[PDB]
């Protein structure tokens, strides 16, 4: 199942949208993701993407950059994984 | 218009699956060092352009230490990502 702001997110090109636009990044970990330099949602699509999508180890990067719990880290790659299918 | 008409190609359209070689710039030669580095389909400098914050200076000098491009294939392929990003993400 998915949340609103995983379809709001896949819906549309992500353009500047900032990094709590992506499913699972709340204030907290959006704040992490800003203060290491992922400031933007699509700077997190570059991670996903230089790891050439796998999920293990996105999510396990996930976890080690901003401390992403198992379902945090489980939305954010699926709206990055169906946002990739709709638009790149 | 003063780009190639790869660059042409490869804004025209979502990259996909296309190997690295579609890229503006990277030729046969540099497109088999990327390979080597594990940088084998486009999507995945891509990758590299977006975690540099689309900065040219960072991502040509990338290029170089990655593949030993000069400085107008590193052009080349910033711009063709650049305008590929401004079409489609």
């Amino acid at each position: 199942t998915t949340s609103q702001k995983h379809r709001d997110f896949v819906a549309e090109p992500m353009g500047e949208k900032p990094v709590g636009s992506l499913a699972g990044i709340g204030e907290v970990l959006g704040k992490k993701l800003e203060e290491r330099g992922f400031d933007k949602a699509y700077v997190v699509l570059g991670q996903f993407l230089v790891l050439k999508k796998d999920e293990d180890l996105f999510r396990e990067w996930l976890k080690d950059t901003c401390g992403a719990n198992a379902k945090q880290s489980r939305d954010c790659f699926g709206c990055l994984r169906e946002w990739c299918d709709a638009f790149l």
